[PDB]
């Protein structure tokens, strides 16, 4: 799932 990660 690390195609679109927004940790913000």
């Amino acid at each position: 799932d690390r195609v679109y990660i927004h940790p913000f």
